[PDB]
């Protein structure tokens, strides 16, 4: 359990020094299972879009900006008011909104037997409350959420019953076709800025510094590297009678230079597009290291006074729209948008220390005198590798099992002449480098010299499993005996010739990181020889 | 300009207690147009649905969830696997994506014509551009953003003239309809969680918790104080072999806790609906204040091994999805969502603070000469204000413009005898309370005595705008002594004998703050004896 | 082992809704170990001060100003250049730093005496080692973290030794007293600022807006509700040709604003600090709710042209200092900064939902084939509760483990008349209300009607463990099989009469919830009649 604090002050106030040095045993290494690199730190991970929204609504809140919400639905005719006849061409690039319409269906008589093959006992009340549950879906006043639950409360049967009916009986519900309508999503927050401005302005003092960071739709030929059909603008708008295109230029170096930025660009928007003065309409860029090529964070410009005025406003109006993924791909260095927004239809590659925190040992003691036993026995095995032969280890331990006592004779052994008890590979440490795993000896003695270069940079780049041959050995031993005293078996002999195979030292490794080390077409080389013989009587 | 290191340095070790005392005219009081509370501070606002959000979001990153981004946009028949049959009913909630088509169209020969008469020259080689424009605009391959730019490049004319011939020669653009396709936008997260999850799970190690703050959308009856047609769901996953609806619970609770929430309740949701494994349907409901009632913050449930079959998922998978406008409500103390998301489509009341910053003196000296001389002037009256009459009392300055000197002689006055200099308001001091604005005498004395307990609540309660009658009055008799200078004027009379209007004392408030100081049908009640009588010569 | 896509989707394809219905089983209950509320959520907890503190960072950061670290050690001659004379009494608050001199000792032949009778072999060589060592540490260049490493080192022995060479040669190491110095550490943000604005400013365009939030120290009489040793400044400065209080104003209503407060006061500060341009010093209150009176805080004023002369600065400077653990007691309603920074050193109360997430069951069976027959047996007792006596129910089932097969005959009965088979408590539910254990049955028929309204409001208020008193009986029961299993026992009776304790059903409560149970002095209230007869054979 815990330890005694009366013997530890004591033994401390005899000799604080001595106590100080023994006292390291009353603190337990932790069980094998759960030792370092198996042992994995858990925190919460944020996502790169979602981090730089975040620091981009600070970005504008340092600026003084207030923090709004825009509508994200809009009809078709705010498009036209603000981009005016172009929209004619511009409004293929937004998403338009399309839905069901409510279908009238009746009940009766086929439908009646329908529903009664079913096994459904109707009465006349039942097929009423029914025919009243399709009126209320056809007349709107029931949602699809809860069609189910009504018709099954109608009929007086089980929930699935009631979608048993609403299927069956009525499958016309299947034909229904969206019907499309006026309004569609906004395909940038311009689209809401005017349509918040116009009712916000007359009420409140101006300047206004209003900003949003919010998702905007747009309709494209395909995605690209740098191109979604659903984005994210950090948007803003300054209101004043004094605004000029200046101002979306000192709202572009102060977003870009609280990121780190200090060299951005400006450059004419060709497009002219005509929710925007003459020649204000501006394109931002900021460079983008991995992909070489400078790119556009940001877009800005002054609002016509043709759509302000179709708005109400009297007064101008710049907007600055930035598309927070394509600064995002800036700060996280990647190169594809797609990659980095849904990065779970992509792969996710096992580093060296997560192949090397999914290696396992496979056999170890489950009662705690057993397993402490063969961290005993491993120790002895490390002190007496060197024996010289022929050899012999005994270590007798007697064990108590409620009333019974069992002694337990576990003898490792060397027969023949010229050997060592245990052999060059018994100390040999598991590591892993660039997707590979390698079973390496201390020291380089007799290996062949080719590999030892590989096999020093794995020692020294690589990451350890801190698990030796010896330690999976050991603990597969003193497992085998507890498998015996469950077993009723009193003897048994257990032998580790050369090892060849993760499975020989007791290890086994977690299905993922094998299929990427194939995948990968890498090696797991574990190999050596451990000449380990050993013999356990159970009296 | 700034004080004199070494002058002040001396004087303050001549003595440094006189020092310190007569060193605080060193420090210049701020032009009476920035003093408080005429001075506002700025900072930027965050909104309510926003903070929400990233608290939300470190609320789910601090309890070991990785953030995720799932797909917005989904196919029709993804909810047929979610939902079974039952999507026949559901996807009347969905809205579905609609889209114009490109059109086709040719140039030639009455369209040449309209362009011509456009005046527009073209060449049977600006035709053929333009034809392939149009080409090329059927086939997909030019945006509806590069239209008129290509149009206008193509003519070598103006963009405003390539909007010109689009609009007018092509005006079947306009007949363009929109056209249903099978995608629709998610109504939770879990139209996007199945597809992240079945793409995910074969790639990683279990178990697994994400979780997505994100906007999802309904098509609903009609917008409600809870209900909008665009929501934020702060939805999670969590996949693992051993998953219950217990980690639903907890969940929740863990979100909840972490927001102040010591109370909730837990209720079996009576939808059943299909994608959720039977009876694990939960919904979780937490206390509005200030509706008085119980209000649905969050949904959670196991997902049904049938949708998690058809999606190559074989383990158990609890979903919760927590509304952010919900939570937000409680937070925030909103009763109304639209009012609460969309507070700019509402109104913006002005504060006691608000009214009396917005209430400003009108004319003041430009001239540093003469604002100080205004000053002392000011302090020389409220010291002479109690002289017993006839008084009199000259102010004689000389002032140097350049080459000329001219010496100004302010004299203010009270012939009639039994009176005193100045009378008994003439320090009165603006303030504002419960919306109404009251000009107030610093003691009651020979106040009606109706008014004395209302007039006293807002000295005591009430915001003050720290300008008293012989303030505003001064400073515009001073103003008319540099009006004088600048008009070739040597002599004048300036007198105010009873105020009965801000203007009388030289303040004027903004319009906005009088629009609502009307509308809510409050009084502005200026009034008092202040009898002041000046003559000034300019020699 | 995970569930059969194959097997699912055919059942699902033959008929949806059974499918729908009976896939239920595929989702394994969680252990009744880990099943709500026993499952707690985790998550990372903020302490209140310091989140007060961050939240203030960013209301500085919002309203434009720049974070600054100041010095934290100042020496006493900066506080008289601040303070002036005032220095010889404001000093006293001052906390001075000091520090220990080094030793100077040397070797010499009774210390060589003791470091011989120690056990240590030292040659000449050795004994001039720490001849160095002992003279390196006099100089200065000695860390003391290092000094027994370095002990260690010379004389060629254990590190422990080295230290015990230090203690018991070198004791007059503790002889060593500290001595004073002339530095301070700073008591408020000021003694920083001038320090830093004296090197800044020269440096930096006009006007500046600085801040920092950092820990400054006062020694004070003893601490109070509202004052400790040592406190956080939430500090700034203004520094422009043009400042004056008002903008303190303006930083106190921006600060406080942010946070909430719609209402603070201002209010001459008696003191008259000298490092404040006379009448400047200014007090701001806000209202704490829960103490019911009006708080300090925040402090500002205008710094002296005399001390800002000192360091060389021309220009007036407003400097505010707000403290973070008043506001900090505002905003979370503590009404003792000791137990609001310092929580540990006080209590920690359990609420019901800790206390019910205590009660952990007893024995339950270790294998999962048990484990479910426990479930299954549980269910069982349920259906038959109300079988007229004599009763009996038999389960016969066989269990293989490996070769043998097992025949379990588990039979529940009542042999005596006019009863049922189980009895009237057999249904009694665990909850935990105001810091009571009540085990309440679903009905409240026989009970003494004292008692009915009190275990009907914990029934509806309180907290449940969701465990019924069968549950724990049964999982006694089948937990008893296993032993008899491997006790190899082939009968046996159980038996549960009159519930009387917790542990009569087979339930215990965690140590620290007892503690509280009782120290509260409250009820653990589990009793009733169960009358539950069984044997079991195994065969
Ligand atoms: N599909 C998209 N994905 C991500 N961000 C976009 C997308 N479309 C536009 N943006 C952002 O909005 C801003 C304005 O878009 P704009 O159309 O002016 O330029 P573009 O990159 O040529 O787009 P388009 O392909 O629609 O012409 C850009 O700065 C970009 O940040
Ligand atoms: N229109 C909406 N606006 C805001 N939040 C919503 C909206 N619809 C659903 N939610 C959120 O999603 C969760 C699940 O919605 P659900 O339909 O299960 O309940 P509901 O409130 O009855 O909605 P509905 O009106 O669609 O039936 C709710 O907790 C709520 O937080
Ligand atoms: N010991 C303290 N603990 C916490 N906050 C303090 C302490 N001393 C001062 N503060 C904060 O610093 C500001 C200035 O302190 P000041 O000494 O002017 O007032 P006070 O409360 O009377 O302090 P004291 O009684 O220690 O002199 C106060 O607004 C308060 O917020």
């Amino acid at each position: 359990m815990r330890f005694d604090i009366k013997k530890v002050l004591e033994l401390a106030e005899k000799d604080f020094e001595t106590a100080w040095r023994e006292t390291r045993a009353l603190i337990k290494d932790k069980h094998i299972d759960n030792k370092y690199p198996r042992l994995k730190p858990v925190y919460g991970k944020p996502h790169p879009v979602m981090e730089t929204i975040e620091r981009l609504r600070q970005a504008y809140l340092r600026m003084g900006f207030e923090e709004m919400i825009n509508p994200v639905i809009v009809d078709e005719m705010e498009i036209y008011k603000q981009f005016g006849p172009e929209a004619m061409a511009v409004l293929d690039r937004c998403f338009y909104l399309a839905g069901l319409p409510r279908p009238d269906v009746g009940l009766g008589n086929e439908k009646v037997e329908i529903i009664k093959n079913l096994g459904i006992d109707i009465d006349e009340e039942k097929k009423e409350r029914l025919r009243e549950v399709l009126h209320l879906y056809k007349k709107g006043a029931i949602d699809g959420d809860d069609l189910v639950f009504e018709i099954a409360k109608a009929l007086n049967v089980s929930n699935e019953m009631g979608l048993k009916v609403l299927e069956t009986a009525f499958p016309e519900f299947k034909d229904l076709k969206p019907e499309s309508t006026t309004l569609t999503l906004r395909s940038h927050m311009t689209s809401g800025w005017f349509i918040t401005l116009s009712s916000l302005i007359k009420k409140r003092k101006l300047p206004l510094k209003l900003f949003s960071i919010d998702r905007c739709f747009r309709r494209e030929q395909r995605e690209d590297r740098s191109h979604l059909m659903s984005y994210h603008s950090a948007s803003c708008v300054v209101v004043g009678e004094d605004v000029s295109v200046d101002d979306g230029k000192v709202v572009a170096e102060g977003l870009l230079a609280q990121f780190g930025f200090t060299k951005f660009k400006f450059k004419p928007d060709e497009k002219k597009s005509k929710y925007y003065t003459p020649e204000t309409q501006t394109e931002v860029y900021a460079y983008h290291p991995k992909l070489g090529e400078w790119i556009e964070v940001a877009t800005f410009g002054v609002y016509s006074p043709i759509a302000l005025a179709k708005y109400n406003i009297d007064v101008p109006v710049m907007n600055l729209g930035l598309g927070v993924e394509r600064l995002a791909m800036i700060i996280y260095g990647y190169e594809d948008v797609r990659a980095m927004v849904y990065p779970q239809f992509y792969e996710y590659r096992l580093s060296d220390r997560d192949i090397a925190g999914m290696i396992r040992v496979d056999k170890v003691p489950i009662l705690d005198e057993f397993y402490n036993f063969a961290n005993e026995l491993i120790d002895i095995c490390i002190a007496n590798k060197d024996k010289e032969s022929p050899c012999s280890v005994e270590v007798k331990r007697e064990f108590n099992f409620n009333g019974e006592r069992r002694v337990i004779k576990v003898e490792i052994f060397e027969n023949e002449p010229n050997k060592k008890l245990l052999g060059p590979s018994v100390l040999n440490e598991v590591y892993v480098y660039d997707g590979n795993i390698y079973g390496i000896p201390p020291t380089f003695e007799g290996v062949k010299e080719q590999y030892i270069p590989i096999l020093k940079k794995a020692k020294e780049e690589g990451v350890s499993t801190n698990i030796r041959y010896i330690d999976g050995i050991i603990y597969k031993l003193v497992a085998k005996i507890e498998e015996a005293l469950v077993s009723n078996v009193d003897e048994f002999k257990f032998r580790v010739p050369i090892v060849r195979s993760l499975s020989d030292i007791n290890l086994k490794i977690d299905e993922l990181a094998l299929k990427q080390i194939m995948g990968e077409n890498k090696v797991i080389d574990v190999r050596g020889p451990v000449f380990l013989n050993a013999k356990v009587e159970i009296k």
